[PDB]
DNA sequence: CAATATCCCGAGTACATGCACAGGATGTATATATCTGACACGTGCCTGGAGACTAGGGAGTAATCCCCTTGGCGGTTAAAACGCGGGGGACAGCGCGTACGTGCGTTTAAGCGGTGCTAGAGCTGTCTACGACCAATTGAGCGGCCTCGGCA
């Protein structure tokens, strides 16, 4: 998801579930940096 | 405007060329010749046509920055022109090779009969090479942990 953004960019998505969210934890990352752009109604944490 | 240069015209200039000549070797001229291959005849093949279908490619577009393109760059010599050196240029002869002629004799072409080499045969009869797929490796980029330099 952090290359094929293209794609990803190209279809509106209803909802992200981003499981194990924990993965996001640093905005100096690339993954937070563009895991921000995408457009849905929510955005679904599942991390324990 | 001045200057070096190219262009242009007439005098005077060896020999080049076009010609006439003798004469020799070959192009002609006739008769003969078989055989090349022209021509005629079928043989059988592929060149072509004609269909159905996928999948590969081709064409198109979109986004874009690489590369080309341009300007302006700063740096150094080919050109210009002269001075200046020796070297490319024009005659005397030797004899050695080249030609050419003679008689040098080696080999080829031809026609002979015999015969084994090669080149079209196979499903030969496989199985190298041809896909098909799998697996390893390196490299690169992205997270993540950790000392230290500049700032409160």
């Amino acid at each position: 998801v952090v290359q094929d953004v293209k794609y990803f960019q190209r279809v509106k998505w209803q909802y992200m579930v981003l499981d194990e969210a924990q993965a996001l934890k640093s905005s100096s990352s690339v993954r937070w940096k563009i895991l921000l752009q995408f457009q849905c109604r929510n955005r679904l944490l599942l991390t324990g």
